[PDB]
């Protein structure tokens, strides 16, 4: 072949991307197709391809081409395809191709032609296919388009074609496929599209039409429309009277709010229908006529009836859609063999009867989410086929059958607060993912492969309580101690018929107040003992009923009520310390008590705050407010850490200056000494034995910290309610004066 380029034998040149200016030469006249595409051949002189007779094929892709001459493509008799893409010709060179009388496919897209002369195309009565998009076009070529009766195949794609006048395509009485879509039509007149009686396919995507064209109605062999992402917001009814023999409709990105009732009738060959955001429809459409449809869809309407003969009607039914509607009852569905998936979420559905899915044998997905059901009937889902997903989350359930859902796969009960009974094991043998609204029924099938959510943390542990054997043991002894130890601490101090001091009367409230934590640990204790590896059956029962709550308003009423009585210990040690050198005698015994009472209705109110939020005490079986996976009382906890804390300092900073005020020489022999010393380790124990628990409640604020759930469980059962047997521990065997009083019991009992 000449060179630089090759020749693919059978009369076929392949000269393309060379960078050739002009022609090539050397040829053989008995050449048949000539690609010289991706070159710079920007002018072409007259008869150019005089030495090529018999070519049928001429590619010119790619060549910057710019002006032709009117005589260069002169003999090209045998011309039939004709490719002139990426150049800047700025028009149709219709004198140029006047003489191609075999023509058959010219494509001109991608020239930046802005306007056409009237007389071009004249000599193309051979042409079949004509592209000509990505251009500047701003109206329809209704002279040069009326002399090709033989057209097939026209595009007008990405132009900015504005609207279309009466009898546009007049002639095109051969055509087949025409596509308009990317442009700017508006507006489409009565008679448009008369004449067009072949054509097949229409193309009007991305457009400007704010009404639906009624020049439709003249196209008899239409069987592809599509005008999706448009100005349409309505579909009268008789709009497809016209054209019997669509197939597939493109209607979605539409600002569609109101459809005909009877719009899509008789539509043979309908294949499928979806339509949404449809809000002003309230009836469900006629679809008559219509028997082959296989998705149906309908979101976002008004719809409250579905017709009974759907199921006897539709034949092919593969898929059904109708969510965001407003769908209370559900007709039988007897019939509908091929149905495979159903949607009906976010409805008014409050009941499903037996009847309800008799008939899908080929059923495989259902989705029932967010609707008013709070019945099912136990053979709903008896005689049902393979069925695979199952969606009922966000219901008003209290039951639910396990009948026909051996082989169930995914299924979703999230919502379903009111829902309690466990779920068997045995009747979803092939389970692979779950969500429950509890995470104590997520027990059975902790995937040891079985994604079960929300995950059974150490939190919510399914066999035992307490957890490991170490720390059931303590939390027994703490039980026992602060039970026995605070009686006695109680008994000894008020079984004395004497004057009650300030200082010997706030150790009693204290050891009252550590009597409810012994109490509320003896609730924990005698509950794990019960539920001792059956947990996960009182998880639920114990959370959400009045059990938790009376627990958890204990912790919080003995935990608050401590830390407020030892504090007014502390300012009336101060005080009354301050008044022995200035005065030698206090005279505020009556407001301290007055305090007492004061300090008590403070850590009632914080015990019965989280009653009034939902769910707050019940966030954990311990009926602890904490922070961990808890947004509710993620505030509410934050709130009580750092009262507590803040109510150190100024407590401790107190003594400091009580004991920097004090000298070193007065604590040798007074008696204040031993009441003041044995507070100063209260407020020692107390401070060291909070941090921990204060400190693990802003982990979760730290995210550089990760602590593993079971170790804030550990401690918080050790360390919370060690502060009340401690206290009175301290008091029998440490302080002095509680010798003294229980000498004094002795005597009264004996005399007794
Ligand atoms: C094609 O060749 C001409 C020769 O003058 C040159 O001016 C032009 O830049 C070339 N085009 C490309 C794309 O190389
Ligand atoms: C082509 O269109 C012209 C103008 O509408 C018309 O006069 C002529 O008869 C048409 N030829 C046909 C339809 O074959
Ligand atoms: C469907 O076509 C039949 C036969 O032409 C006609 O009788 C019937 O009324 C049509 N459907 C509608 C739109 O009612
Ligand atoms: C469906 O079309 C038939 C045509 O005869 C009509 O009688 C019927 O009322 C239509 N139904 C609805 C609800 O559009």
């Amino acid at each position: 072949c000449a060179a630089p380029c090759s020749c693919d034998g059978d009369r076929r040149v392949d000269c393309s991307g060379k960078g050739l200016t002009a022609v090539p030469e050397g040829l053989s006249a008995f050449t048949q197709a000539l690609d010289i595409s991706m070159n710079n051949i920007t002018q072409l002189p007259e008869d150019a391809f005089k030495n090529f007779p018999f070519l049928e094929e001429l590619q010119l892709a790619g060549n910057d081409l710019s002006f032709i001459h009117p005589k260069a493509l002169s003999g090209l008799k045998e011309l039939k395809v004709l490719t002139l893409q990426n150049n800047q010709l700025k028009t149709v060179p219709s004198e140029a191709i006047r003489g191609l009388s075999a023509l058959q496919s010219l494509r001109l897209d991608a020239n930046h032609i802005t306007s056409v002369p009237e007389d071009s195309f004249e000599g193309l009565v051979q042409l079949r296919h004509l592209w000509l998009d990505d251009n500047s076009l701003t109206e329809v070529p209704v002279h040069p388009l009326s002399n090709l009766p033989t057209l097939q195949a026209l595009t007008l794609a990405l132009n900015k074609i504005s609207s279309i006048p009466d009898f546009a395509f007049t002639n095109l009485s051969s055509l087949v496929v025409l596509h308009l879509h990317n442009n700017k039509i508006r507006s489409l007149s009565q008679h448009c599209f008369d004449g067009l009686d072949n054509l097949e396919t229409l193309d009007l995507n991305y457009n400007n039409l704010g009404e639906f064209p009624q020049a439709i109605k003249a196209l008899p062999s239409l069987k592809e429309l599509g005008f999706h992402s448009n100005s349409i917001s309505v579909i009268p009814d008789g709009a497809f009277d016209g054209n019997p023999l669509l197939r597939t409709i493109h209607l979605y990105d539409n600002p569609l709010s109101f459809v005909g009732n009877s719009a899509f009738h008789n539509l043979s060959d309908l294949h499928s229908l979806v339509i949404r955001g449809a809000s002003m429809v309230q009836q469900f459409p006629n679809l008559t006529g219509t028997v082959h449809l296989e998705s149906l869809t309908l979101t976002g309407t008004k719809i409250s009836s579905i017709p009974n003969n759907l199921c006897q009607e539709q034949k092919m039914l593969r898929t059904l859609d109708l969510s965001y509607n407003n769908i209370r009852d559900l007709p039988s569905f007897n019939g509908c063999h091929a149905l495979e998936e159903i949607s009906l979420q976010r409805n008014q559905i409050y009941q499903i009867k037996e009847g309800t899915f008799q008939g899908l044998i080929s059923l495989r997905i259902l989705d029932l989410s967010r609707n008013l059901i709070h019945e099912i009937h136990s053979r709903a889902f008896a005689t049902l086929g393979p069925i695979t997903n199952l969606d009922v989350s966000f219901n008003e359930l209290t039951s639910f059958p396990t009948e026909g859902l051996n082989g169930l796969n995914q299924l979703k009960l999230v919502g379903n607060f009111k829902l309690k009974e466990a779920l068997a094991a045995k009747d979803f043998v092939n389970l692979r993912s779950l969500s429950v609204p509890y995470a104590y029924q997520c027990c059975a099938f902790w995937g040891c492969i079985i994604h079960c959510t929300p995950s059974t943390g150490a939190f919510k542990p399914c066999e035992y309580l307490l957890g490991s054997w170490m720390i059931r043991l303590t939390v027994w002894f703490i039980f026992l101690v602060a039970l026995f130890f605070n009686l006695l601490v109680i008994l000894t101090t008020f079984a004395s018929c004497t004057s009650l001091p300030s200082s010997k009367l706030f150790i009693g409230l204290i050891s009252v107040s550590n009597l409810f934590m012994g109490i509320y640990t003896g609730i924990l204790t005698f509950l794990d003992a019960v539920s001792w590896g059956r947990f996960a059956e009182f998880g639920i029962w114990w959370e959400t009923g009045s059990g938790c709550k009376v627990a958890g308003f204990l912790a919080v009423f003995s935990s608050e009520s401590a830390i407020f009585l030892l504090m007014l210990a502390t300012v009336e040690r101060s005080l009354s310390a301050k008044d022995i050198m200035k005065n030698g005698k206090s005279n505020h015994l009556k407001q301290f008590r007055v305090a007492a009472l004061l300090a008590f209705l403070g850590a009632t109110v914080a015990g019965c705050f989280p009653l009034f939020h939902r769910g707050e005490y019940s966030a954990s079986p311990l009926c602890l407010p904490f922070p961990t996976g808890e947004t509710p009382s993620l505030g509410f906890t934050v709130t009580l850490v750092l009262l507590n804390s803040l109510a150190f300092l100024l407590m401790a900073v107190i003594y400091t200056k009580l004991y920097c005020n004090l000298e070193k020489e007065d604590l040798s022999e007074n008696s204040q000494s031993s009441m003041i010393k044995h507070v100063a380790w209260l407020i020692f124990t107390n401070c060291i034995f909070f941090c921990p628990v204060a400190f693990f409640s802003f982990a979760p604020l730290i995210t550089a910290i990760s602590i593993s759930p079971e170790i804030m469980k550990s401690v918080t059962l050790i360390f919370f309610p060690l502060p009340a047997c401690l206290n009175p521990v301290l008091y029998v065997f440490f302080n002095p004066k509680f010798k003294e009083d229980w000498k004094l019991l002795k005597r009264r009992v004996t005399k007794k």
